[PDB]
DNA sequence: GGGTATTCGCCGCGTACCTCTCCTAGCCCGCAAGTATCCTATTCCTTGCAGCGGT
């Protein structure tokens, strides 16, 4: 859906490998993944949101 | 037959007052309260065989 315009999406669970979940966590945290799709994984307290909305 | 004896079972044994304790056993049925297996996250590590520098 959104293929048309500048916003980046991810996804974060168990499938994605540990060395890409840190460099997720590291992106959001940043501020530059605006659509964060994840499992209970996001409640593991260290899935810190710079402005979440 | 019957007069007698013997047994058996029923009935009976004071008044008034004070203190205290305790008044069915057991089953059933439903409440409800506390437990063994199934998926998606997590923290816990210990092996097997090929590359591979290095000489």
């Amino acid at each position: 859906r959104f293929a048309n315009w500048p916003v980046r999406i991810e996804m974060i669970s168990r499938f994605r490998s540990a060395k890409e979940q840190t460099q997720i966590l590291a992106e959001v945290a940043e501020g530059k993944i605006d659509i964060l799709i994840g499992t209970h994984k996001l409640l593991q307290s260290d899935v810190k949101f710079k402005d979440l909305g």
